[PDB]
Order: C-alpha cells, then structure tokens, then sequence
C-alpha cells in the first residue's frame, strides 16, 4: 500500500510556459485557452501590493509570450477571472483532453503535476487539508502546475499552485481563480489556519492496514459516534459524520470491522500512542488517503 | 521531502497488452518490438515447473494476441531473452521515446507505472532493497508493469514486474534478468534478509546539512574499511567506490567530506538518536537517493 498518483500523460500534454516581461510561470493549455497564475503580469514591485485591474489593463496581447516546448504561440486576447488569467491563443491544443473544473472539498486528494519552465518535473499525491493548505513539493518556477484527478479518461483539474507560505506548506487556486483558503496573491507572509487531521482518512488508512495484513492496533472495545468525537476534537483531528460512516462501509464490510470498532481502534492509539510500533511502515498516522484512494487500490 | 514519481507519459504511449491464450498481461512497445514477460505462454498446468524453452516452440507467431488498446498489433516474430518475450511487430510505436534499457543497483530509485490490461492505472516510486525487493503495489494482472527514470527526455527502462509471500515484489530488468535470486514460477521464493541502504541514508542526513539541521554532525572521520565492519554489525550495507562518489555532489555542495559523514552516522548507529530528531522524524530514511536529494533541495 503506497501513494499513488494518477498517469500524468493527459496533462503534460497540456503544460506550457508563460512569460510576462522579468517573470515566467506554467500554464495550462486546453482547447484555444491557457490558464495561469496573473500575477505572471507583475513585477518584483509590483507584487507586494497589486492593483491587478489597474495592471492588467495596461498590458497587450504581444506582452504574453507563451511556448508551448519550442514552438511559440500568439496570444490573440485576454481575460481575467479571479486570480487565473485567461490566455486566448491562436492554436487549439490539439491534445486537449476530456476535462472538467471542480473545487475539491478538504480531506480530498489529487495528484500534482510539478512543472518548470513548461516542463512536467514530477507527480505525487497531495490531499486539501481541512485548513486550505497543501504539503507538497514545489520550488521557485513551479507556479502554475496543477493538481488533478482522473475518472475513466476524463481529466478533473482542482487546483493551480500559487504560493508557499513561511511554514513550507503550500497554497493555490481552483481553475477558476479563487484561493482554497484565506490567502491572497500578494508578496506577503501568510499564516493558514490551525491545521487539524482528516480523521475519515485515518480511518480509511487503518483499514488498508487491515487489508493488507496488519492487525495488531486492534482492540476488543467499542465507542459510540459521540464519544469518539469528543475525543478526536480533543486530539484535534476533525469530526466523523454519519456521512463519513456511511462512506466507511464497504472497508467495514470487507474485512468484517464495525466503524465504531476502529473508531475504538485510534481512539486507543491516540491515547495510548503508537509506542514505537508502525502501522504500513509508518510511526505516524497518516491522514492523506480517502477512502476511495484505499478501495481503489 | 515528498516521494515523487516522473512523469509518466512517456511511458504510458508504450504500454499494451499480450494475451497468450487465457493469460493477458502488460508489455512495452518500443520500435517495432513488445517486451513482455516470458511466462505469458504458460497455462495453469505449466507454471510450476515451466519448461519455457519446449513451451516456446509449441508457439507461433499467430498465438499471440497483442493490443494497443483494442487495436491488433500483428505479430511477425518471436524470442526469448532470458525472463522476456520479445514479440516483433509490423507496426513501430510512433510514441516511442529515446530510451536505454539500464540494469540498477540495489538503493537506486525508480517510477512503477502500475498498468492492468495494458492500461495505465497510478505511478509511484519505488526504491530497490538490498535483498532486491521493491515494496510495491500490485494487484493480479500486473506483470509487465515497468519502472523507469527519465533524464533529459530519455527513458532508461530498469524493471519489469512476482509478489513473494511476504507481500514485496520482484522482477527483471529488460533483458529479462531477474533482480536477486528468483525465478519466474508459480513457487512460494523468499527474499534474503534485508539491510538498510546505508548510502541513501547518508544521503539523507546530506539533506538535513541542506536545510540547517546539523546537531549530529562531530569531530570524527573514519575509513572506509572500519566504517563498513561497524555498519554491517547494525545491518546496514556496506559501502561502495561507486557509493562514495554519487555522494561527491552532495559532499561538495555542504563541504562535508564522506568520510567525516560516514563518522557522524556510525556514531548515530553506535548511540541511537536519543530522543532527538532528524528533519522532524525519529526515524532514518533510506530511500532517497543521493540525486532525489539533489532533486528536491
Ligand atoms: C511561484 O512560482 C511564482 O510565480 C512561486 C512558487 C513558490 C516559490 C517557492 N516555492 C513555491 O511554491 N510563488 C510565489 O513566489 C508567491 C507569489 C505570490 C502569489 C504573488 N509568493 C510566495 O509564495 C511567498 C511570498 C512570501 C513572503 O513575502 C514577503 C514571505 C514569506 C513567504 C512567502 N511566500
Ligand atoms: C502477474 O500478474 C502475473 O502474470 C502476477 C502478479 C502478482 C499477483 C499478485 N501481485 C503480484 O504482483 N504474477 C504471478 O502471479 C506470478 C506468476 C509466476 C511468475 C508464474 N506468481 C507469483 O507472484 C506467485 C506465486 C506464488 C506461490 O505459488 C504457489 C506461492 C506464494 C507466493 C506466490 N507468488
């Protein structure tokens, strides 16, 4: 059982470089439109207070160089919808995928296409903590990758990377623009709020364990649903919905485990601590995979 | 730090499906050759002891099913390589990348794009043990799936996929020669005693160098030679030439000298970690490489 991300093949397809006078960034080229970051119309003062309207105005189409590998494309007009800019070029990406645009809810993971200068780097799995941050891998030029999932040939793009904040968690937008989360596309210090563990996927993460042949944080006890929240808000993990139960039934049903019984599981793990022991190989409960991403696996 | 698999569309426009009979599993379509793993001509009566060599000669050409997709590929040849069946083909793949095919050394990292009837299903990496095991993520139709690094555009191809009873995995680089002592039948096969991949871990405490996370850092050197007698009795692997010098970079960057490195983890073994900490974890961590360190600081 490991992380795994979705074949990143539909989207590299899709990963061009813009550059906009002293900066450069990824976008994100599907049909005639490429999408990326706006403050690529920014310069290095600029970007500590930006009126981007005021900015945006002031640019034309001939500002935006956009390479797509080695060829050039011609920018033939522009828009803006929130934080992204919307490059309209004379080319359809002939490798446009099936895609769609969603906003992904916290606890939900994606996969990240990390790019530089247009060029895809890496991939990896990443979830929306409940606190609107990322923990990914990003360096500078990796503005504009995206994170992604992918359901029978049909791409789903959630997210745009936009910043890394003081603590090296990271930050971005919806393909629409809007940031998951209260930070702002300015050159600032930002603090995300206090984060909190995705508690269905530690759950989902222990049955994978169960699945997968290991068994020994299993006790003889039950909780009721109440009861273990009361205990998970004390350990800052988030609440377990009836919704959260439900979803947590065919893990139940395979391996013959009530919720509430592994919910009377990490209860005593929480309380108890691992004690040095390792559950899938690690001495830290993990929160970054749904119960999807285990059934699927 | 973040395990981060390439991007895996380079080899996803190379993956098919070889159908012998009843048995379908993955192959690598390169030029006007698929590579797929030689027990696809086995039934259920010849896997335990195959007779591969008198299995090969009841086949012609006209037995072999071969499938981009649901599109025939006709087969106009036929050999064995060691482990692998080379099935020539009428057709070269036009998606076919510049690519090696590269043999690894136990404590090297590469990407598994996992693929189920030809079809690319998630990507993740794996680092090979000592004992030449790969802690993978394989389900029944499997076999075939390959693990790859990209440089430069280039793919070098360096596994092709058993799972022993113990749940790790195992295979054959692309000539067909199984990494550690294997053989492809249907045969209960244990892996020797793993060790720790002394060099990636030294790699690692490279990267807490990197990030100013430097306590273990003492006043010793040591050589080679007693380095390798200490670390063997903490069943670490012992060094290589070619392990102290894939370390230079890393050596020169933070003016660390291997040996004064190999001082600093040897009192580490000898000591434990006391309570304390390396780039937040308790735990050493062997399976970045060297260049994965490079890669992400
Ligand atoms: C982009 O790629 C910009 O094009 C860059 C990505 C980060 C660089 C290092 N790792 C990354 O993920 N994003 C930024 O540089 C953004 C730009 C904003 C959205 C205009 N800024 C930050 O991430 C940023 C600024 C500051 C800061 O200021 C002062 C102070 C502390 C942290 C910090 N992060
Ligand atoms: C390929 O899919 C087969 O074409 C399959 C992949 C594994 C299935 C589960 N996870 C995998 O990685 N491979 C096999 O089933 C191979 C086939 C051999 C090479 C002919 N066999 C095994 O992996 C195998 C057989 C036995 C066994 O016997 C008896 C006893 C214990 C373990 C075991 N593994």
């Amino acid at each position: 059982f490991r992380k795994m991300a979705f074949p990143s093949g539909k989207v590299e397809g899709c990963m061009v470089q813009v550059t906009c006078g002293t900066t450069t960034l990824n976008g994100l080229w599907l049909d005639d439109v490429v999408y990326c970051p706006r403050h690529v119309i920014c310069t290095s003062e600029d970007i500590l207070n930006p009126n981007y309207e005021d900015l945006l105005i002031r640019k034309s189409n001939h500002n935006f160089l956009v390479q797509a590998g080695n060829v050039q494309l011609r920018v033939i007009g522009h828009s803006m919808q929130n934080c992204v800019l919307k490059l309209k070029v004379d080319t359809a990406n002939p490798k446009t995928p099936k895609y769609k645009f969603v906003r992904i809810q916290p606890g939900q993971t994606f996969s990240v296409l990390a790019c530089y200068n247009g060029s895809p780097s890496g991939v990896y799995q990443c979830a929306m903590r409940p606190n609107f941050t990322i923990k990914g891998s990003f360096l500078n030029g990796s503005c504009g990758s995206v994170g992604f999932n992918i359901d029978y040939d049909c791409v789903s793009f959630c997210y745009m990377h936009h910043m890394e904040l003081p603590t090296g968690v990271h930050a971005g937008t919806d393909l629409e623009g809007n940031f998951y989360g209260p930070f702002v596309d300015r050159q600032t210090a930002q603090a995300a709020g206090t984060d909190t563990t995705i508690t269905v996927n530690v759950l989902a993460w222990l049955y994978a364990a169960v699945i997968n042949g290991d068994r020994w944080f299993l006790n003889r006890f039950t909780t009721t649903l109440n009861d273990f929240n009361l205990v998970a808000m004390k350990y800052n993990y988030e609440p377990l919905t009836q919704d959260h139960v439900d979803i947590l039934g065919p893990l139940s049903a395979q391996t013959g485990i009530a919720v509430l019984d592994m919910c009377a599981s990490l209860k005593e793990l929480l309380q108890n601590g691992m004690n040095g022991r390792t559950i899938l190989g690690s001495a830290l409960l993990e929160d970054e995979f749904t119960p999807f991403d285990v059934v699927r696996q």
